[PDB]
């Protein structure tokens, strides 16, 4: 995995192989996967799978798995490959397809962490799914935060106005966008 | 609560009202205790306890506690007249004294969060005792580690060295090195 890992970060940050998260958004997701328990995780943006590959381990330590989905064959090819020189490919539900088909249809609460890092004007659209996606304390982290705040802004407003959510922002890599899910009233 | 941080944070960045911490790291702060549903929080370093507002805020969500540890009287009485200002008091177990004896005294796993905010010199000497405070799956969080890395270094190198622990940095405020333990193996 570390070997595997160096040589993916060879090709740099974003012409399929360049990198869709910076090392240390990788570390840093390694950390809130373990932290959390996160047994549970989706990412919608696989790309050529080096973010997949860092929630994968993490899950794998909490004996969990990841769903991921990918809108582009090319990409998804490359994340096939990536996945298959590890132990970790029986940890991956790798989805080639449509996010706004996928996330329409799982079923409410079923992840304790996402992970978005796809196409950000999507995003408030995908809104009322992400959140009934996400289990009561469970954790949104969304990628480009501060690289592209205008694209976000509409999102991260959303976000921000549901009572039901706690946020914050994390300059790490391109920036973190964070929200937790409260938990509703118990007896 | 919101009015009262408002006010604390009229008197900007470290003069015992002047803040630990930046507005963004108690934001982080804010999102890290709900998620990982860390109802025992552990503070070194209470100062006037603007800090401790954020996790105490934070636990009263999952119905948890802070215990905060302050070594100046002055900051102490500071943080008590803060906390008699909201609802949370009852939430926090703020003790003056000195961090290395109420270390060695606390019970094993017994914090599922610790903050550390305190002497930076004296961290290695506590890590013994950080660690077993620590449950495994539970995280540490330490501020000023990118404004005082070279003070940092000694104990980011020992925390790195064990193999029991996933680690990262993330650029929110003065630096936050975050440190979460492994579970053991189970049956
Ligand atoms: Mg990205
Ligand atoms: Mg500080």
């Amino acid at each position: 995995l570390h070997q595997l890992l160096c040589e993916l970060e060879e090709f740099g940050q974003a012409a399929q192989r360049m990198l869709n998260i910076t090392p240390d958004t990788g570390e840093f997701l390694a950390v809130l996967v373990r932290a959390m328990n996160a047994r549970r995780v989706l990412e919608i943006g696989t790309s050529n799978g080096y973010s997949t590959l860092w929630l994968a381990d993490a899950v794998s330590a909490i004996d969990g798995s990841v769903t991921t989905v990918e809108y582009a064959e090319q990409k998804y090819r490359l994340a096939q490959k990536n996945f298959s020189r590890t132990s970790l490919a029986h940890r991956i539900d790798a989805i080639l397809g449509d996010a706004g088909t996928i996330l329409g249809n799982a079923d409410d609460a079923v992840y304790d962490l996402i992970f978005l890092d796809s196409e950000r004007s999507q995003y408030p659209g995908w809104w009322p799914d992400l959140k009934r996606l996400l289990r009561p304390g469970g954790l949104l982290v969304v990628d480009n935060a501060l690289s592209h705040g205008e694209q976000m802004a509409p999102f991260k407003a959303l976000v921000e106005a549901d009572v039901e959510f706690t946020t914050c922002v994390v300059p790490v890599g391109k920036g973190e966008f964070l929200a937790t899910r409260s938990a509703l009233e118990h007896h």
